[PDB]
């Protein structure tokens, strides 16, 4: 299958929409689409990838940094996350991680 990604940058009040694979990670798709986002490790160990959802969900098991608690308040390392639906994300929340 392929999902709807729709990425919002509120600091700058964008919104953008992307086609996502099933067994693509969200920011390579991203990128392969025109929209380049934060990134450092790509590896889900760090937080500069970090975005918050809105609604949907994603399969992040193979990150590593977030903590439960993290996790249930909603953000994602885009950087290792499949859609498991189609989902609405807010990116660039690193500095909201703590
Ligand atoms: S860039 Fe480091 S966890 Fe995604």
């Amino acid at each position: 299958a392929t999902f709807k990604v729709t990425l919002i940058n509120e600091a700058e009040g964008t919104k953008h929409e992307i086609e996502v694979p099933d067994d693509e990670y969200i920011l390579d798709a991203a990128e392969e689409q025109g929209y380049d986002l934060p990134f450092s490790c790509r590896a889900g160990a760090c937080s500069t990838c970090a975005g918050k959802l809105v609604s949907g969900t994603v399969d992040q098991s193979d990150q590593s940094f977030l903590d439960d608690d993290q996790i249930e308040a909603g953000y994602v390392l885009t950087c290792v996350a499949y859609p498991t639906s189609d989902v609405v994300i807010q990116t660039h929340k690193k500095e909201d991680l703590y």
